[PDB]
Formats: C-alpha cells, sequence, structure tokens
DNA sequence: AACTATGACG
DNA sequence: CGTCATAA
C-alpha cells in the first residue's frame, strides 16, 4: 500500500499542557485552575512557557510575560521553574517525560521528538492484534476517546460535540470492512485501539492527560493530534486528506511553518495544502529544490515516508544561558563563573546519562554571541571530551573562545557575551 | 528583554 | 566541519 501512502500505522503521542500537568500533579492546589509555569521572576513577572487550557481561556499563551498574562488573568497561578547554578533547571520535566517515554515504549517501537511528545510505529502491533480476534468486530467502546477526522458527513445529538464524535465514529466502525486484514482503514482503526489502550496506561500510571494522532505518517499524525486536544485522539485516514488538505494553510503541516512554507505560498501564489496537487513533481522541484519539490509533490496527496526512527535518546546534552541587554557578561571573571555554572550542570546530566544509558559523549561544543552580532552564534568551537569533569570542561571552552576578547583591559571582556552555550555529542557506546 | 532539540546543505 | 532552518 505505499504507492498510496497507506503502507504504515503511526501515532503522534504529545502530553497536554505538558508542564503544568507536572507541576499540578505535585501540587494539588494548582489543580483545575487557571495556570502557568513561568521561567524567572524578575523581568515582567517572568517568562511563560506552559498554559493551563483554563489559562488559554482567557488568552495566556507562551512567550507572554507573566505580568502580561495577569493582565488577561487576574487570577492566574503561577509555578516557577526550578534554577540551579544561577539558571532555569528542567530536570523535573526531563524525569516526567521518562516516566511517559517509558511506558509508550511498552507498546512498541518509538522516536523522541520533545520533551513531551513521541512517535510511534505500529504497524506490527497492528498485524498481530488482526490475526488476534480475526474477524471480530471492533466497538465503539473500544475507541471511547477517538474522532475520525472528515466525519460525521452527509444526510442522517451531533449540536453538541459528543454526540458528534460519536456519530462520527459509528459511521466509521459501520463502513469498516472487518474481514479483510489488508485494509488501511481497518489497520488505522486497530492503531487507534491500540493508542486509547497506551493513553490509558499513561494516565493510569501518571497521572497525565494526552492526545494523540493516528495515520499513515508522521506528517499526518502529527496534524491529526492536535485537532482534538485536550485529552483525545483523532484517527486520520487517507481518505479525508482532500478535504481536510483544501483549506488546511500550509504553514499548519510539519516542517512548513518557517521560510519554505513561505516561499511555497508566495512563490506559487497559494494558501492551502490542497492546492499544491494541481503542480508537476518537476514544477515543485524547480521552485524548491529535488528533495523539497519530491517531498512537497508526495506530501499533498498525504504521502510521506519518514521512518519512525528507532531513538529514545537525545544525540546531545546541552545547556544554554542567555545574557539580553546590559546583563551581557562584560569581564574574564564573570565569563569563566557562567561557564563553570553550565558546566557543572553539563556534568550532572552527562553522569546520570552515563549511568542511564551505558553512553559516553566525546565532543563538547562551545558556542558564544556577542553584542551587536546579528547572528545567533558569534563563535562555535569544539574541544574533545575526554573526561566528565566540569572544570576541565569549563577551562577548555574558556581556552577556545578566549582569543574572541579583544579588550586591553586584563579584567575586562569585550566585546560583550549575549549568550553561552555548551553542548556534549558524539556519544559512544559503554 | 523570550528562554532552554534535530536535520540538511555545501 | 560550521551554518542555517525548524521547532517544543
Ligand atoms: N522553554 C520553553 N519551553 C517550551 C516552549 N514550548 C514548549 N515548551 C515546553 C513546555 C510545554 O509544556 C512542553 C510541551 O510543548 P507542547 O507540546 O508544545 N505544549 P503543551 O504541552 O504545553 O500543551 P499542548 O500540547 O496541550 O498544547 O514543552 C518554549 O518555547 N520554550
Ligand atoms: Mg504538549
Ligand atoms: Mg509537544
Amino acid at each position: 500500500h505505499m504507492a498510496t501512502g497507506q503502507d504504515r500505522v503511526v501515532a503522534l503521542v504529545d502530553m497536554d499542557c505538558f508542564f503544568v500537568q507536572v507541576e499540578q500533579r505535585q501540587n494539588p492546589h494548582l489543580r483545575n485552575k487557571p495556570c502557568a509555569v513561568v521561567q524567572y521572576k524578575s523581568w515582567k513577572g517572568g517568562g511563560i512557557i506552559a498554559v493551563s487550557y483554563e489559562a488559554r481561556a482567557f488568552g495566556v499563551t507562551r512567550s507572554m510575560w507573566a505580568d502580561d498574562a495577569k493582565k488577561l488573568c487576574p487570577d492566574l497561578l503561577l509555578a516557577q521553574v526550578r534554577e540551579s547554578r544561577g539558571k532555569a533547571n528542567l530536570t523535573k520535566y526531563r524525569e516526567a517525560s521518562v516516566e511517559v517515554m517509558e511506558i509508550m515504549s511498552r507498546f512498541a517501537v518509538i522516536e523522541r521528538a520533545s520533551i513531551d511528545e513521541a512517535y510511534v510505529d505500529l504497524t506490527s502491533a497492528v498485524q498481530e492484534r488482526l490475526q488476534k480476534l480475526q474477524g471480530q468486530p471492533i466497538s465503539a467502546d473500544l475507541l471511547p476517546s477517538t474522532y475520525i477526522e472528515g466525519l460525521p458527513q452527509g444526510p442522517t445529538e451531533t449540536v453538541q460535540k459528543e454526540g458528534m464524535r460519536k456519530q462520527g465514529l459509528f459511521q466509521w466502525l459501520d463502513s469498516l470492512q472487518i474481514d479483510n486484514l489488508t485494509s488501511p482503514d481497518l489497520q488505522l482503526t486497530v492503531g487507534a485501539v491500540i493508542v486509547e489502550e497506551m493513553r490509558a496506561a499513561i494516565e493510569r500510571e501518571t497521572g497525565f492527560q494526552c492526545s494523540a494522532g493516528i495515520s499513515h505518517n508522521k506528517v499526518l499524525a502529527k496534524l491529526a493530534c492536535g485537532l482534538n486536544k485536550p485529552n483525545r485522539q483523532t484517527l486520520v485516514s487517507h481518505g479525508s486528506v482532500p478535504q481536510l488538505f483544501s483549506q488546511m494553510p500550509i504553514r499548519k503541516i510539519r516542517s512548513l511553518g518557517g521560510k519554505l512554507g513561505a516561499s511555497v505560498i508566495e512563490i506559487l501564489g497559494i494558501e492551502y495544502m490542497g492546492e499544491l496537487t494541481q503542480f508537476t513533481e518537476s514544477q515543485l522541484q524547480s521552485h524548491f529544490g529535488e528533495k523539497n519539490g519530491s517531498w512537497l509533490y508526495a506530501m499533498c496527496r498525504g504521502i510521506e515516508h519518514d521512518p519512525v526512527k528507532p531513538r529514545q535518546l537525545p544525540k546531545t546534552i546541552g545547556c544554554s544561558k542567555n545574557f539580553p541587554g546590559k546583563t551581557a557578561l562584560a569581564t574574564r571573571e564573570q565569563v569563566q563563573w557562567w561557564l563553570l555554572q553550565l558546566a557543572q550542570e553539563l556534568e550532572e546530566r552527562l553522569t546520570k546519562d552515563r549511568n542511564d544509558n551505558d553512553r559516553v559523549a566525546t565532543q563538547l561544543v562551545v558556542s558564544i554571541r556577542v553584542q551587536g552580532d546579528k547572528r545567533l552564534s558569534s563563535l562555535r568551537r569544539c574541544c574533545a571530551l575526554t573526561r566528565y569533569d566540569a572544570h576541565k570542561m569549563s577551562h577548555d571552552a574558556f581556552t577556545v573562545i578566549k582569543n574572541c576578547n579583544t579588550s586591553g583591559i586584563q579584567t575586562e571582556w569585550s566585546p560583550p557575551l549575549t549568550m553561552l552555550f555548551l553542548c556534549a555529542t558524539k556519544f559512544s557506546a559503554s
């Protein structure tokens, strides 16, 4: 079924207001209330990085200053991200993420895509389940939180959302050919049943709720996941794609949210994903390149082949700190102190990684930014990471960046640094 | 003065 | 290898 891109069953599971749930689980007083997670509190009340659905009802969003959020939502409750060594420490959320990833890993191969989401390749699990209870009809009861995108439709409770969900689910299940084990639609349905079980396990064992998308590829699975958030899952069939894409803004598709998506819209003079079908593969390749052109040609038809990579661990482990405006580091001692702070956090995380995952990083990347520099990185350099020693890593990091200081004065450092980034990479087994 | 992963290109 | 893109 590869020709039509119906060869696999892929899901994307994403936690609902993740950081907030983590804080709510720990502090019961925050449950079922407009709440948000904030980083730092000194500048404009701190930056919001997560928002409960109750808070979103007031217009509160990520990236908003807490002071501004309070203007929209006076009774907004806030949880502060932990600070260690003068910077944000996200260990609590990383540990919570592990809880969830470990549960998902029981059901199938997963690809960690973020701190709060992972792709699941359910093709094999579906096949196994299909042979079990073969020929047995699938009850609506097995899909208590599933939406079938595009349904209900046609002539024939619906004014309310749950009623709408049920009607669509009934139409879908009624039309399913259960006797053909090879049917893509049947395979998606079975995948949805498994995902219901996965999400139940996650909630029962962690207390966290999540949403999911089930489809034939990662892009459609990700898109589907967001259609009925929170605490719901959505199945997007191959057949639902034409109508779904007909009014779907191009920027909403994974990897098209940036410049490429903007160029597709501007160069082609179109707004929705579906409009891409009128162009030949060659035409798209001419405008956007061989790889991008082929990808777009297939994608607008609901077809994509990016595999769910069997990777549950990060390929890099890093620490970074910004020093905006007048806080830019202007002294040798300051720069050295901050490098040590980052190096110490990095050392802790690395040591844990080595113990937990039987591997060691072999390269240390040092990135900095100087004030007045438009570029994200004024300098990027590497050196060998031979030992998990904060002092050595900090000293080595300083050695590689020290020549960027142009100040004659011994004490002073210029131009001022607005960012420091230490990253461990090139992991090897041990 | 948003703050603290992966992948493709050349 | 370093940069730029995309992103939660
Ligand atoms: N520091 C920082 N953290 C972020 C940012 N974006 C997301 N996070 C962190 C905080 C988030 O809680 C977590 C998950 O990211 P999502 O899945 O994108 N959002 P959530 O789960 O919150 O809500 P829902 O999915 O229901 O819409 O990652 C950011 O720009 N900056
Ligand atoms: Mg989420
Ligand atoms: Mg997410």
